[PDB]
């Protein structure tokens, strides 16, 4: 109809219910579910969906054999109604490529999908489900982006990548699309050293982003952009609570414009809600693996340097595979304040479970309640042996 | 469009002809259907569905061992379309947990699901397909529903919930909800002492449910609701033809406000139709076990505690296996009056057929007829030797 | 919209061309594809689909043992698109029983399905996807009808139904509904002696019904119903060629008002066009047996007692499995004449191919083309060996 | 709505970027994907396609033994969402035959399949999925036509059709349809001397085929057509840089009005885009079979003898196996100009490949930019040992 507006504000989060589960592994051990991972999940105004990165196989399938691997011909982004399991059969293709984001603007969707050789990739923006756009590699060094949805503000949806070395300084640039056609795209500006993945979401017409320093920070770079005025801001978040993966032991008091030291070239796509008092981090239990995963409320988190928690919820047990996570919301609910919902990757496979030849995950995804819920932990529940 | 209004009495029952039958057990012996339990049936002003919890797995898949079990995190409420089977490719997910109800207003569907530990347990009430409000559990101990539709009257929609012991006193409540959020909720009332899985139907601006007293009544409880006043009662169904199981032999004499002595801390979940002479009763045919199923006309059985059986009409022979019942109609009909409808959940598997490792149903029902048709059994058809 | 009314004349059929074909058999050796069998097309004012009766079970599963049997609680009335094999996933449920018919009359359809024991089987109408009447069996002994579409006229679609004796006389009757309810039926009347499945078409106001005489006739049945006047005729076509099967050598003069002699109690479903000169027989090549197919321009066949062919068009060879056969039309097409269309039955399994334990089939549609075109023949193409 | 015009001239095509790719074969080896060939892609107003001729059996299936043919009665055109493959539960049935073609004219679509024996052979073109006209083979030898979309201009949608010998001169036909009619047929004239499987693309009301010369061209012949006037030319494209398979080495001087010789009987479906030096030729990269696939830009490639490549992009390895190639436009979507596409068909099996016993393909299909994007290579995918 009309371009959504971010009029409203995140509405208090108390704790957090169950939104989505597909149990894409238990049920793909007998039946065409394609091999995934990198999801997400993202709203149209009339429907929900889960997204992620197909791996252009099926986890029974042969070809399984091999799917640890990041980048290949074979995979595409493709959508799939919410809480089902991606099948051969129910999975939209969205676009093609290893890498990739989307978004409806309110009148329709954007979507993106990177593709090409390390030194030689490019971007195809895609519009009404039409090829617009399209941005070749600038730094020769796997263009990449969010990896989960982009947000958009009066028909502006920013989108950023990053090309260049994932373990020194990159070339991170911060696009602003409306319509799938550029308006403007800005360097990265603000005191973050290095990003990648960045999990959005937009509340009174600014779009918060927590992404990830792969090269030196345990603590998590925020990029907030302003999509009117199409300008943006970095720092990390300054909270002791760190939460990147893998990552040192938490401090007394963090860094707000530098990465937390200890742990170099390596980390997660994560996110978190910075919202004053009204703040939630998420994070991996394990500070050595994708294991386990928490919601903690650390209120001023990005801006206050010793800020410790106040209230918890476990999603998954530190005894189960986790992985990815990142933020999305429906911005066509009713109601006067957008419901702050994320999603946790559960991977399986390989590198952690290596009976198997294939790495693939299911999805759980949960949002807000200004109830204080009681609380479930929530993991893939496959059987590994079982795929022997 | 406008909210429907239960204008209409119940149209009369001189017997019962065939609605739908899945038959999923048997074509699932060799395709993707998903394991299932707790089903019923439910229409929307276009279109009826059948609905139940899936258990996160194909039957013929090595994660359908251990089924029996009731709540886990990998149940979730589906939908899919009248008649077919449930399955992966078909299967719509309406909300995530072990236990559910759901219903159309007229305007739009709300779907409730309660997840979580026992001792912790919430439920997310959806709407439009959106999480709108969540409860959480009040008496720590297994927050439960209907496991059939609800029903509504001028954008209300009264559910029932029971949270604390089955084989005690426990606190029910009675939730109305208008548009997912909650208008008003009393404690239970009346002479019913103990309430579990209420089948309800709604005529002339009243809503019907029996439901089920697990602590001590063979007898049914029955909550009868003004859905304006927004008030109940309860009672149980006087008549001597009694309806739980398991259960003592039928006695001459019934009891309208006290359970019927004979069988504890045990049940099922059923239905039935009070229209003074118009009544019919369902039940299993067994009093020791989920075997056979028959409809029993039995006037006033209600109130009047020597009513016996004027007519009846077997649904499932009692060399079958049967199951939960329960009772929708089809409120967006053409017509004079609501045609009473109910489905029978046919169990196979576990604990009864223990050769194989998983539990699981199809569905039957039917409908109403004024006219005095021939009779017919319907079981699951499923042959349990062939998934050995 | 508005209720279609038979306002056109049948196209001239100078042959006839392929419609479609779903090759189920064949895909269904490794998908999940249903036993069916008693198939037809049926068109609504969008969309044309195949029609069938469900054995509830797939052809590879175990439960496809014994589906050489007519009824079962297990049968279903299932429609899916055009072309497509009947799989579990895209077969829609129009009603349960093991006999039907089914038709649009404009505005929406109405489907039928008669389920039952033998001695108690009872007809249940749909209108708009909702069940409207029921009609209980009145000579206890089979009720059963068509086996392919009704038509309509102005909101009233005819329908044949037989119940008694499949080896003496019989009670069939017409029955007239409009929005599934019955305005009126009769008992059969003319000289057919015998009444069973009939094929029927509309052209200018007046419905053509072939069927079958079970009981004594080589030559088939032949109904004429005015749907205005609510009443109809019948007798046999006068034709020396002979289309029923199993039936004895073609004479060179027919029988107009008694059955042609020489086979009892045993027929098949067939079908014809009776337009003067424009006459079209279909038939099996086979006179022992439901084995190849073609189509005889025979002029005047229904009035003409001595009537011969004159041109002709293979179908299936002698050496390939047929089976039932009917008629359909798109009566919503452009142009100014029906198109005279029908199916053919592949029936495959059991009783001819024994080494497999199933009976199934696939179809293959033609209609008419003004053009003089090629044959080909149709076979259903599976190689049963591939099943052992 | 109203018919589409041709009103837009091309996009200046700088490079290809990634489109589509349905990696059929690979997922296809466990799960239901139907066998093709002589795929294509296709646009309605509101979506794009993926087109082939189903062989009527899954890759897995046991019938797939045998699909090397090209001809039986178990093909037909089906089409399926843009990069999913080719499932039995996904595929579209659009005619039954074993060569066709299939357009959008802006309010509705027009398919044509050819079915027969090679001697009487004919085709049937529908229109709105209805049967419309049928032509009857003309010349008794393999009626054929494009294998690829047909083009439209003001309701006229011309088609490309042969009949008669693959190794001596034939009869082409140019058929001019509007909403399934013939409007107007014309002899081939201009110097093509054999023409077979079309592939077209329309811009500022004209309408340019490049197809391919079996008998005795190694470079292609091209056919273009005035859908107002309904008349049309021919010759061959004049550059040396050959584009048939299997070819001579490439000469320095091409030829204009007379096949290229050097190779008989044989070639490959390909296309091209003639837009003076915004003209691009694809082909294979071995001159000796199907093997490989390279974009070459070959500014004025249709009328300048001389002409040789000034820039390229490979699209498929030379130790890759591709296939036919075509093109397509999404003639509905924004912007000043058609955005030139096509699809390269991914051979795998026989006769190549002959350890399995079946022949199928999969897709990739990629659009121009304006941008000059980095090149990756699209490859098949699956291991044919996997399937062993
Ligand atoms: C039914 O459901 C309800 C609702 O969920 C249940 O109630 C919930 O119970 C939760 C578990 O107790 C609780 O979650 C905790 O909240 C704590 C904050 O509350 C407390 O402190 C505040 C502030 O002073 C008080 O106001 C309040 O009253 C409480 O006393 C958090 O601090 C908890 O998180 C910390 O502990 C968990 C382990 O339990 C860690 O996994 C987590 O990371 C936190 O601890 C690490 O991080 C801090 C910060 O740096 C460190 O100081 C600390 O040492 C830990 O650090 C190590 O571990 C991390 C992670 O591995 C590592 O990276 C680091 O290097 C160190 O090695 C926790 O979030 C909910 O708030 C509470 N909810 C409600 C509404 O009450 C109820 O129990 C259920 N009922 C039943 C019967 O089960
Ligand atoms: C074609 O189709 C038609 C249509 O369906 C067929 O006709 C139907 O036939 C049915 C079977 O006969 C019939 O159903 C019965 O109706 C009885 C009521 O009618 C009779 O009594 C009235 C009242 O006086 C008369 O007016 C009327 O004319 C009849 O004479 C019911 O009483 C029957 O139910 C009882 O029996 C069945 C076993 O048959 C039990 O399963 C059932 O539970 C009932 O009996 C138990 O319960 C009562 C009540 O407490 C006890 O008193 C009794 O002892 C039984 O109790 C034991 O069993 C229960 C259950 O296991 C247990 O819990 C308890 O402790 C005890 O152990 C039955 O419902 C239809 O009405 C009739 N329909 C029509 C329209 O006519 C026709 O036959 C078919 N044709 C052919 C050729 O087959
Ligand atoms: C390319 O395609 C075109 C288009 O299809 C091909 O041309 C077609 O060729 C067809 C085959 O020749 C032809 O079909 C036949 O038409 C005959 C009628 O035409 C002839 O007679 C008329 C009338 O005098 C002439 O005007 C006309 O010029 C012709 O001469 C039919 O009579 C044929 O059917 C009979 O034969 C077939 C066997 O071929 C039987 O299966 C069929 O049942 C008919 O014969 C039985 O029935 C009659 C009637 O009672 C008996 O008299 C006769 O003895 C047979 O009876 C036995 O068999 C039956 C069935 O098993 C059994 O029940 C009974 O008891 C007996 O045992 C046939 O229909 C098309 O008309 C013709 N089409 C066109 C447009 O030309 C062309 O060939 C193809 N090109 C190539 C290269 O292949
Ligand atoms: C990142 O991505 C970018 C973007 O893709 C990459 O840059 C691209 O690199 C491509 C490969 O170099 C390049 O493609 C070539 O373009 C040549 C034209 O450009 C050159 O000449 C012009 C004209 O003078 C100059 O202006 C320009 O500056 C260049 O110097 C083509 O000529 C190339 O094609 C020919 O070679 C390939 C093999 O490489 C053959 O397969 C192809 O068929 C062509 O050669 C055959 O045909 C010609 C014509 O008859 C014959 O003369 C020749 O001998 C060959 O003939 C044999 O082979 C054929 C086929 O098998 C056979 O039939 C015949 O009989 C003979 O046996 C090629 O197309 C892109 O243009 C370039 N793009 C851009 C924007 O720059 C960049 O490299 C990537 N980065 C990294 C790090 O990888
Ligand atoms: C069910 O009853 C309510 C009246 O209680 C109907 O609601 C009125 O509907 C009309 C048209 O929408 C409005 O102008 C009135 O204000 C509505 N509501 C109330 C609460 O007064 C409703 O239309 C009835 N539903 C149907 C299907 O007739
Ligand atoms: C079929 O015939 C009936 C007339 O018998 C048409 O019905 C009339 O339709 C118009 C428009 O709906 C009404 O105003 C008349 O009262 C209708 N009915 C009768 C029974 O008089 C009907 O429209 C015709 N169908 C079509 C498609 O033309
Ligand atoms: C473009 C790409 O391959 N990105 C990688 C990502 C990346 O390698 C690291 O962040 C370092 O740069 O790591 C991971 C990962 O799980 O750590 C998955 C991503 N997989 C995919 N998006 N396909
Ligand atoms: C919430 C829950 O687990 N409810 C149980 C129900 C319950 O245990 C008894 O009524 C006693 O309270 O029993 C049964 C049952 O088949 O008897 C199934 C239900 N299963 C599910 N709804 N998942
Ligand atoms: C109602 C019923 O079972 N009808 C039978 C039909 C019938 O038995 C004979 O016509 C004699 O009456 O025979 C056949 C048949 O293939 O000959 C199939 C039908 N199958 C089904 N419609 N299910
Ligand atoms: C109508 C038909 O069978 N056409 C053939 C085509 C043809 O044989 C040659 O062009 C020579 O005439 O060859 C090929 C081929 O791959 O070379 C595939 C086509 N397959 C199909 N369209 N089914
Ligand atoms: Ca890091
Ligand atoms: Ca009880
Ligand atoms: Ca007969
Ligand atoms: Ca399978
Ligand atoms: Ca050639």
């Amino acid at each position: 109809r009309d371009f959504n507006n971010l009029t409203k504000g995140l509405c208090t989060i108390n704790s957090w219910h169950i939104y989505g589960k597909d149990n894409a592994v238990r049920i793909g051990e007998d039946s065409d579910v394609l091999v995934t991972r990198e999801p997400y999940v993202s709203c149209d105004p009339d429907e929900c969906r889960f997204y992620a990165l197909s791996q252009g196989t099926t986890i029974r399938g042969k070809h399984s054999n091999g799917t640890i691997h990041d980048r290949s011909q074979y995979r595409a982004l493709i959508s799939w109604p919410l809480s089902s399991p991606p099948t051969v059969y129910n999975s939209r293709v969205e676009c093609i490529g290893w890498s990739s984001t989307s978004c409806h603007d309110g009148k329709t969707r954007m979507s993106i999908c990177i593709s090409g050789p390390n030194n030689n990739a490019s971007a195809v923006i895609w519009y009404n489900r039409r090829p617009v756009t399209e941005i070749n590699t600038w730094a020769r060094n796997i263009l990449r982006t969010q990896e989960s949805e982009c947000v958009c503000h009066n028909g502006v949806c920013p989108v950023v990548f990053t090309d260049g070395s994932a373990t020194g300084p990159a070339e991170t640039r911060i696009y602003y699309f409306k319509e799938g056609k550029i308006l403007k795209w800005e360097p990265l500006a603000g005191t973050a050293k290095h990003i990648e993945e960045c999990s959005c979401y937009g509340e009174r017409a600014e779009i918060t982003c927590t992404c990830k320093d792969n090269w030196q920070g345990s603590n998590r770079p925020v990029i907030r952009i302003d999509p009117v005025a199409m300008t943006h801001t970095s720092q990390y978040i300054c909270s002791p609570v760190l939460t990147d993966n893998p990552r040192p032991n938490d401090p007394t008091v963090g860094k707000c414009n530098d990465p937390y030291p200890g742990n170099n070239n390596n980390g997660v796509k994560g996110f978190s809600y910075l919202d004053g008092v009204n703040t939630w981090l998420g994070r991996t239990i394990s500070i050595a693996s994708r294991s386990g995963y928490e919601m903690l409320k650390v209120p001023n988190a990005l801006t206050d340097d010793k800020s410790k928690p106040t209230q918890g919820q476990t999603i998954v047990l530190n005894t189960d595979w986790s992985g990815y996570s990142g933020s999305f919301m429906d911005y066509w609910a009713e109601g006067e304040c957008y419901r702050a919902c994320f999603y946790v990757e559960l991977i399986r496979g390989r590198p952690k479970e290596d009976k198997v030849w294939w790495t693939s995950n299911s999805i759980v995804s949960m949002c807000s309640s200004t109830e204080f819920l009681g609380q479930w932990d929530w993991p893939d529940g496959a059987k590994i042996e079982y795929f022997l």
